[PDB]
């Protein structure tokens, strides 16, 4: 019966109903987000602000040229490339290299996982005959700079758990490796959030560009903040990159009303417990294990699969982030949802295929829509801040979420535009926007 298939999908819709925010909804975590972002900046709030406003110490107004060595850590690989920057500047990759972090390196020991950094960077310096750079370090989670050159780790994100690095100086854990191996010596003379990476790398082609947004394994932004407004450092000259780390929003409790059972789950099962809440609604290392999460739910009602849920369906991470973006890339007949789920042992029906899609923009489109209401409470803000009545702004993003997914972009930029009335919002994706930033960051420190 097609009456007993429309049946299975109405029950479905019921159950994935739960996924909607209504656009009030969006209004009130944005009004919510603006005030951790009013907190993290302020000397009395900063501490128990769980949206920590972190100074990157990359100013408005900042350089050198020649070659230059990019280091990139954040996501499964580590990325090292050498750059040339030239005259303001522009930047260009013209050497590149990415390794597979092992298991044991990003769970391990600090030194295990440095160590390994420093081997990466002696290959790459064998494999191109070029074994004294200036280094800038795209290194993706929460630091506290004293400077540009100098800031501790308050927390490792995304499944990093390597011990010895929270509350130690990265750059200090990096130089204490490459002497350690002693077959090569860099300058390390800048590290940069990846969001601050991605901003700056959009400059040249567009300077209204004053906000970075990664939506990648992790979600994380970064604005130029005005610096009467920047309590924890001196001076009320101009503006300086703050990096909101916006990942831990709902970590105080902003967002109880809006976590379901899957998110709950999610959590439990993480690295990271009880952090990085907002980010787990969003990021790539959480979308499709989310997705994985509902399905299983749709099986145990007897809504898919005939109830039954494969080995496959049932392995942790299983449900890759990039099949949710394959699921719905989908022309309507079906062919790449079906081969997805064969590939997961799975005997999938027409229906199964229709409900797996539809389950997959439910996590989608929510992920979108939480997104947009954290870039909106920040271009908000950055309008009340400044002296105009229409804000235009430039924003620099990056992620294979945000640039892979063929309707999260269009569904965020939606979103984004309906909650940001008199702001005129420009979206450039940054290519290879960590490797030229580190570098153009590197050569303003250069000095
Ligand atoms: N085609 C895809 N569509 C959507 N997500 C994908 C796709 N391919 C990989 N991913 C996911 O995206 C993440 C990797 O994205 P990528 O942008 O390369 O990392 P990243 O930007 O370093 N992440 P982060 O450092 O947290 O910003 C992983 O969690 C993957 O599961
Ligand atoms: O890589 C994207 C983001 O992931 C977050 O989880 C990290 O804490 C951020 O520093 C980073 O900007
Ligand atoms: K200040
Ligand atoms: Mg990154």
């Amino acid at each position: 019966n097609l009456y007993f298939q429309g049946m299975k999908k109405e029950k479905v819709e019921q159950i994935l109903a739960e996924f909607q925010l209504q656009e009030e909804d969006l209004k009130k975590v944005m009004r919510r987000m603006q005030k951790e972002m009013d907190r993290g900046l302020r000397l009395e709030t900063h501490e128990e602000a769980s949206v920590k406003m972190l100074p990157t110490y990359v100013r408005s107004t900042p350089s050198e040229v020649g070659d230059f060595l990019s280091l990139d850590l954040g996501g499964t690989n580590f990325r090292v490339m050498l750059v040339k920057v030239g005259e303001g500047q522009w930047s260009v990759k013209t050497k590149h290299q990415m390794y597979s972090i092992p298991e044991d390196a990003m769970t391990g020991t600090a030194e295990m996982l440095f160590d390994y950094i420093s081997e990466c960077i002696s290959d790459f310096l064998d494999k191109h005959q070029m074994k004294k750079l200036p280094l800038g370090f795209t290194f993706s989670f929460p630091v506290r700079h004293e400077d540009i050159d100098k800031g501790i780790l308050l927390n490792w994100t995304k499944g990093f758990k390597a011990s010895g690095a929270e509350g130690n100086n990265v750059v200090g854990l990096l130089r204490d490796a490459i002497k350690r191996r002693g077959d090569f010596e860099m300058d390390v003379v800048a590290m940069v959030n990846d969001t601050v990476a991605t901003m700056i790398s959009c400059y040249y082609e567009d300077h209204q560009c004053e906000v970075g947004m990664i939506v990648g394994t992790g979600c994380n932004a970064c604005y130029m903040e005005e610096m009467q407004n920047v309590e924890l450092v001196e001076g009320d000259e101009g503006r300086m990159c703050v990096n909101t780390e916006w990942g831990a929003f709902g970590d105080s409790g902003e967002l109880d009303e809006f976590l379901l059972e899957y998110d709950r789950l999610v959590d439990e099962s993480s690295a990271n417990p009880g952090q990085q809440l907002y980010e787990k609604l969003i990021g790539g290392k959480y979308m499709g294990e989310l997705v994985r999460l509902v399905l299983l739910r749709l099986v145990d009602e007897n809504l898919l699969f005939h109830g039954e849920a494969s080995e496959q369906l049932r392995t942790r991470g299983a449900f890759e982030t990039r099949f949710v973006s394959q699921v719905e890339s989908d022309t309507g007949d079906r062919k790449q949802i079906y081969n997805i789920l064969s590939t997961l042992g799975l005997r999938p029906s027409t229906t199964d295929c229709d409900i797996v899609r539809r389950a997959c923009e439910s996590v989608s489109t929510r992920a979108a829509h939480m997104c947009s209401a954290g870039l909106a409470g920040v271009i908000n803000r950055m309008r009340e801040s400044r002296s105009e009545d229409v804000m235009r702004i430039t924003v620099g993003v990056d992620g294979s979420v945000y640039k892979l997914h063929p309707s999260f972009k269009e569904r965020f930029h939606a979103s984004v535009r309906r909650l940001t009335p008199s702001c005129e919002i420009t979206f450039i994706e940054s290519e290879e926007g960590s490797g030229r930033g580190a570098a153009l960051v590197s050569a303003v420190a250069c000095k």
